[PDB]
């Protein structure tokens, strides 16, 4: 019988770009899985469901996964989808490894079924305000953040870190998902003498500020986190986006061991970026962690994957017994052109 594993993710709305590194990565993961024989034998069968980066989608969207008899779940994107999604899973049986979802909270609930394969803002915080503290020591910082779970909750581990580290920010503000027209803020942050500004949310409002900001003759330097590593922020932002740093995990497309697959993708017409190659290695979690346990049932995989350790496109696996994975922790990364002609982030 074929084992059932749901692809949950922002394949529409604002975030898409994001949701299809998620789908192409698990897509690509099940194909190669199933090549060489599938889980214990058993082949792979994907199906997906579009959340559009909505918690009250994202439910409806788990309720369809528990009826289609869904038993993994890769994803979701988004920490405020992922965060109740996984209760509705925890409840039906189902395992949930986020590839991309870093609030905290999402492995602090003591669930049996939670994992990642992505890193917590606690540790990006971390990383971030000693950044701030260590290059912009006598900034003028503004913090702002978009009034979600995961914004808010990056934008204070931040705070708290720089804070801690000799940097006091002089504003510290919240703006709505979806709100376009950053005018008023900007013009505060320049009346403000701010010259950098942290962000705690996702690219579509990242890239809006960043270029707002240029055209109203604000001279800051936006930095911000894993929410900004797609092209899209480019696209959005122009050449503003030059300059622009963010903290993410290791580049996977990076890795010497990924050469082929990375080719593998771009000959599919895809470019792998970012959380695709995270999305990638939560399948091949799973399939280790199942092949470790001789059981495709979820609970016995759980047990499983907290024991042992396993291959995957990020380099060996394991867990620790919250559900996060022992993975390099977070980098600063500076957008400039890559050898392609794009703006890009690169590690610093």
């Amino acid at each position: 019988m074929d084992v059932v594993i749901a692809v949950g993710a922002p394949l529409t709305g604002p975030n898409a770009a994001f949701g299809a590194q998620i789908q192409k990565g698990a897509e690509q993961a099940a194909k190669d899985i199933n090549a060489a024989g599938g889980i214990n034998g058993e082949q792979i069968k994907i199906v997906l469901g579009d959340d559009v980066s909505d918690p009250k989608q994202g439910i409806s969207v788990a309720n369809k996964f528990v009826a289609d008899g869904v038993k993994f779940v890769v994803g979701h994107f988004n920490s405020g989808v992922s965060i109740p999604a996984s209760e509705v899973y925890a409840e039906n049986g189902i395992l949930e490894i986020t590839p991309a979802a870093t609030n905290p909270v999402f492995t602090e609930r003591g669930l049996w079924n939670t994992f990642r394969t992505c890193g917590r803002d606690d540790q990006q915080g971390g990383i971030a305000g000693k950044y701030l503290a260590d290059h912009f020591k006598d900034a003028k910082v503004a913090i702002i953040h978009d009034k979600t779970p995961y914004g808010q909750g990056l934008a204070d581990e931040t705070k708290k870190a720089a804070n801690a580290a000799g940097v006091t920010e002089v504003m510290y503000e919240g703006v709505n998902v979806g709100d376009k027209d950053f005018s008023a803020l900007i013009s505060k942050m320049k009346e403000a003498g701010v010259s950098i500004i942290y962000w705690g949310g996702l690219h579509t409002e990242a890239g809006l500020i960043i270029r707002q900001a240029a055209d109203q003759g604000l001279k800051a330097k936006l930095v911000s986190g894993d929410g900004i590593v797609s092209n899209e922020l480019a696209s959005i932002a122009g050449d503003a986006v030059e300059g622009t740093l963010n903290t993410f995990g290791p580049d996977p497309t990076l890795r010497p061991e990924n050469k082929e697959l990375v080719e593998k993708f771009k000959a599919a017409g895809f470019n792998p970026e970012a959380y695709t190659l995270y999305s990638y290695a939560a399948m091949q979690a799973i399939a280790g962690a199942a092949k470790a346990a001789g059981s495709v049932e979820p609970e016995k995989v759980a047990e499983a994957l907290k024991k042992g350790s396993f291959p995957t496109a990020l380099g060996e696996i394991s867990f620790d017994e919250k559900g996060d994975p022992k993975l390099p922790g977070y980098v600063m990364y500076e957008w400039k052109k890559g050898p392609d002609g794009k703006f890009t982030y690169i590690q610093q």
